């Protein structure tokens, strides 16, 4: 029996994060991931004030921001703070354990310094998890593993996204779900993010594939839709990420009856 | 029916960047990577300048360089001309095609401004490599592709290796070979870099695995080792590169017969 947002926050085994981010999800009503690859820091501040009420989650794109500073990520913790969503950025973590670790709380980013959630590949076995982990847990943060893609001709099927939900099973201390295109685990404990969703059918010219939130959220039963393009891509950005968040919110309460 | 790195430049299909590897290959006596993940420009720099005559080739991690600049990579790239090798950037490129792009030509790094060879990730499908190609190849780029991964629990085998290598051979004016632990590919004109190599037997506390040059190029085929903490770790990192130079390239020698 489906249990409510509210209720798996509670769960006994919930991660913290995701106790953190499933209690927002249900008070404001969205289930929606906003994903923002724009240029400029000031292009990211305004759409997170902007559109920060209508979000459960911001995937920032930190490898794509021309100026990048830690003061940005500062002020950006305090919106995330105000309006209530996570951070999470969406660098796909895909290398061995010992660099990884590196990647993950170093260099110019920091990541580890600000993102709530972060996301790993699977590929390299376990270590990637455990290199990652190792900055991760004294710092209070949860990882997500992809398990499925949203592009033409993904390998991250069958015995690979079955490797996934193990491997996030044996890492529950810091993993708390996946980047998916459906339901991959029976534990409620782990969320479920799906990126590759539009309203209209379609993809872009580089192999994305879209399908619609009631597609993801309600029959493949999916928890959070991440959007990009068709949010900031539209004329009307508020309206989009309402429309957006109705659409998944709607298809969630329907899953839940 | 094994050609020398000097015969291979030669090859027909040869890609420019290729061709360049291969002629500093030989006439340096070098098939020699340097894996380079240290935290300061002024340690990048003063390594690239002393074993710049040992390699054909460095990798650089840019994400764990915590004072990255681009004078910092002009510099690079004045030591890079000197000695003639090769600009590796590690960054294991690993999401859908419109996001590379962004990933490779912008941000803080500009890694494709820089960056002779980049390496990616074939879980996405084949939409990473385009997102790549259209801005690597007016560039004079190559891209590697990650067929095999020397971790412990690796997911990088089978028919995933399979794809790896059909990929490759469909990218042909841009991809240029394969990260892998053996050779993957029959066809000359792709390279073969194997990363996990080290002269003693051992691994890491996270999931990394070695195996010596004599194995990896005389044995499993291999055309260049990477090398980083066997190197890097050492009290002298000159003579340690020495030391791996000539084995990997008297292993090659070996092999030709
Ligand atoms: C990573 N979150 C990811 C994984 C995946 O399989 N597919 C995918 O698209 N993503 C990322 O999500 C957004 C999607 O943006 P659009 O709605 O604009 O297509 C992008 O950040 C991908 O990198
Ligand atoms: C990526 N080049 C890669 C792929 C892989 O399967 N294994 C692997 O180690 N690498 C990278 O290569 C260096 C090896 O460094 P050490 O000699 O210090 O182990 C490493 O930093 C990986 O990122």
């Amino acid at each position: 029996m489906e249990l409510s947002f509210g209720a798996r926050a509670e769960l006994p085994r919930i991660h913290p994060v995701a106790s953190k981010l499933l209690r927002l999800m249900q008070k404001k009503e969205t289930n929606l991931c906003l994903s923002a690859d724009v240029s400029l820091a000031r292009e990211l501040l305004q759409l997170a004030d902007a559109l920060g009420p209508s979000i459960c989650m911001l995937k920032t794109h930190v490898d794509i921001l021309n100026d990048f500073t830690l003061d940005v990520m500062k002020e950006l913790i305090t919106l995330a703070k105000c309006h209530e969503f996570l951070i999470f950025e969406n660098r796909k973590f895909a290398d061995i354990g010992n660099t990884v670790k590196k990647q993950y709380e170093g260099g110019i980013f920091k990541i580890a310094s600000w993102a709530d959630l972060v996301n790993a590949h699977v590929v390299p076995g376990s270590g990637v998890v455990k290199g990652l982990q190792e900055v991760g847990l004294p710092l209070h943060r949860g990882c997500l593993l992809i398990a499925e893609m949203s592009s033409t001709g993904s390998l991250a099927t069958g015995d690979y996204t079955r490797a996934a939900v193990r491997m996030a099973e044996e890492h529950s201390e810091f993993v708390v779900g996946f980047i998916s295109g459906s339901r991959v685990s029976m534990k409620p404990e782990f969320l479920h993010l799906t990126p590759g969703v539009q309203l209209e059918a379609g993809g872009d010219n580089l192999g994305q594939q879209y399908n619609s939130p009631q597609e993801v959220i309600g029959k493949r039963g999916s928890d959070i839709i991440i959007v990009g393009r068709g949010i900031i891509s539209a004329a009307d950005r508020l309206e989009a990420a309402e429309m957006y968040r109705k659409a998944a919110w709607e298809a969630y309460l329907s899953r839940l009856g």
